[PDB]
């Protein structure tokens, strides 16, 4: 096949460093799709990006047809077929500015995407706060299907499969129908009321339901910090892997298996429209199709509404644009 | 297939962080072969290793069948089918001084592999100084075959492929029959007299000894310092990648192509027996076969003898022990 173009921001950072090499290896679009990597980061981080590119070249990857490097979003995004917006401001400063400084960045870049990117582009926002950055980008590109901006919930989703695999003693790969609702945050609702496992209901097998409110939910949400405390650095490799899973799956197909994906609300489940909210989906033909009419019980929906308010608190905070 | 056990030392380090995930993903032994990771690092690195293992779990890899974590070599190595010795003493200290620091580690680990590994374990030394650690390791494993101890030169081979590909303007994946002789260091000799791109002869195409002598050899030789110049950290990721190339070619084969490995000399090309020295090989059915009868010209002979002088000298300093 001819090459596809992948834009990746925050090219000099840790998530990028785990990401770029599996991308060049064919992990993202497949073992037979060449790719061309187009890389943004700050003016002062250009030298470091070159350093990363010298390392990519030194891997001799068959599929890497070319690399572009630049501090200009408009160049970074030209003819981009996928864009991974990994770069973002970290808080260093109250929830007030984290939210504000990132709006700048994500209006600018969505502006640029809508101006130059392939009309057919798949956007995935990784930079925290993922959902709202996404929303700001989507909003900033009236010309591209709103359905093309997603935020990464797949790391929360994957973290929860490991908690479940462990608990049930069952093989992580043999878990179907798991769901994660809401914000990429401590607030997301990891939902297994439907999960199976190589035959059996996960409620059945585990039952407990206290391990659930008490251990499970909050372990999955405090996982990022648990990783920092142990190694003193954030989880770039698991985050890059989930970004790969999210995009691979989106493009290539999910096979009726459910995956969780932050995508613009249509209106279901109690979520306002045009809101980037994690909900389960099935992927096929380069498209995601939501999983519908799931019974939403009492507990489940107080959690769904709690995360869905953090979001509105987030939205209405940047809304002045 | 049953799970193959792959031991990895220096597990909380930088190379490791860019290598464990690719291994878990299938990249080292194939997409149809499950693995068990056995990880070693210092006692006060145990918490950092658990961190990385948490992240590993959070990737939900189907090929990842189990994980062992430990600060005990005999534990890390028990039943190991592949052992990647990545950890080593960093410099900070005179060389004579760093050689013995490291010999002290590889005598311990070489004896550990000797006592507990599978009889057929494949060992790749990645940590520096690679050839001399491999050698010490093998001398301490009197009961495992000498042919299963190797040092990594593949990052040199791979760095020379990109240099060539840039100069000749040919695609890297098209380059063939390149050899890199000697020590994993700047005294190494990347030799393209036999190399072909698409079929044309490289030495023909490039026809420039000035370029060869003045840019090429020392660009390939000093590359790692250039990565640090640009990036501020060392070339962890492309190192992880050549390790995977090294091992994967070794086990799965090269299908007739040449690749460089640091192997124990059989006395060919005028290298004294058992010194670990890079030479070109071809892999099939889990073994390598030296490429022989190559013509060594006088410039080449001088280079190959310069890198042999350095290996004799390194070993001469760890001789006792
Ligand atoms: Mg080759
Ligand atoms: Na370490």
């Amino acid at each position: 096949k001819p090459a596809k173009r992948v834009a990746v921001t925050g090219a000099a950072g840790q998530i990028a460093y785990s990401l770029l090499f599996r991308i060049a290896n064919g992990d993202l679009l497949g073992k037979d799709q060449p790719v061309i990597l187009q890389l943004l980061d700050l003016p002062q981080a250009q030298a470091a990006v070159k350093g990363v590119v010298m390392e990519l070249d030194d891997c001799a990857f068959p599929l890497l047809a070319g690399v572009v490097i630049t501090d200009d979003p408009k160049v970074a995004f030209k003819d981009a077929d996928v864009a991974l917006l990994v770069g973002a401001r970290p808080r260093s400063m109250e929830r007030k500015d984290l939210l504000s400084a990132n709006a700048e960045i994500f209006t600018v870049q969505g502006a640029a995407l809508n101006e130059v990117a392939s009309r057919d582009v798949k956007v995935l926002v990784v930079g925290n706060p993922a959902n709202t950055n996404a929303y700001i980008a989507m909003k900033s590109a009236p010309d591209l299907p709103k359905k093309n901006f997603t935020a990464m919930l797949r790391l929360d989703h994957n973290r929860a499969l490991s908690q479940l695999a462990a608990k049930s003693g069952k093989p992580v790969a043999s878990i179907e129908k798991l769901a994660v609702w809401g914000n990429h945050s401590p607030t997301m609702y990891p939902d297994f009321r439907f999960a199976t496992a190589e035959g059996e209901s996960l409620l059945k097998l585990i039952n407990d339901d206290v391990w659930n409110r008490d251990t499970f939910i909050p372990t999955v949400g405090k996982r990022g910090a648990a990783i920092i405390e142990a190694r003193g650095l954030s989880s770039a490799a698991s985050a890059a892997n989930a970004a790969i899973d999210h995009v691979r799956d989106w493009v290539l197909g999910t096979n009726g298996k459910w995956v969780t994906m932050g995508i613009p609300s249509d209106g279901s489940y109690g979520i306002p429209e045009d809101i980037i909210y994690g909900v389960p989906v099935i992927c096929e033909n380069g498209e995601y199709k939501r999983v519908e009419g799931l019974e939403i019980d009492a507990f489940s929906r107080e959690k769904m509404d709690g995360t869905l308010a953090e979001l509105l608190e987030e939205r209405d905070g940047v809304a002045h644009l």
